[PDB]
């Protein structure tokens, strides 16, 4: 194997500069159907919108769903239009590519493909709601979102 399971993971919002931070993460968190999915901490009002299933498609790609499966329509991250800021929300899951952060077992930058030369738009978080994040593949090697993908 290599690359991620599937499986059910929680997702704690890291950074490549300071993939560790320690106790009292922030991790995504569903917040309803359309609506954008948040950064919130792993408290009793939030726990069980926090846990995502992970798939790798034959792809190589993969999607974060929320909740196992099962109900009427599958929710994961998403987006209506993929634009600098715009909000991830929980609708039809899109396809990720999820990159390894060097000197971690665990965190990985989620990636959105789009057309764009020289640009990788990334899910970070402005004020707790998760965002697409554009950034110049300029080789700075300067700090870039990431998340922390623990097993359930």
């Amino acid at each position: 194997m290599a690359s991620l399971e599937d499986g059910t993971y929680r997702l704690r919002a890291v950074t490549t500069h300071n993939p560790d931070p320690g106790v009292g993460g922030e991790y995504a968190t569903v917040e309803g159907a359309r609506q954008p999915v948040k950064a919130e901490p792993s408290t009793p009002p939030f726990s069980e919108q926090q846990i995502w299933q992970v798939t790798r498609n034959s792809d190589g790609q993969y999607t974060i769903k929320y909740q196992g499966l099962n109900a009427p329509f599958e929710y994961g991250f998403s987006y209506d239009q993929l634009e600098p800021n715009a909000p991830v929300i929980a609708g039809d899951p899109k396809e990720y590519i999820l990159q390894l952060v060097p000197s971690t077992a665990d965190v990985y930058i989620i990636r959105a493909p789009i057309q764009r030369v020289g640009v990788d738009v990334e899910v970070g978080v402005q004020g707790n709601t998760l965002v697409y994040k554009f950034f110049p593949v300029d080789g700075s090697g300067g700090d870039r979102p990431a998340w922390r993908f623990t097993r359930e």
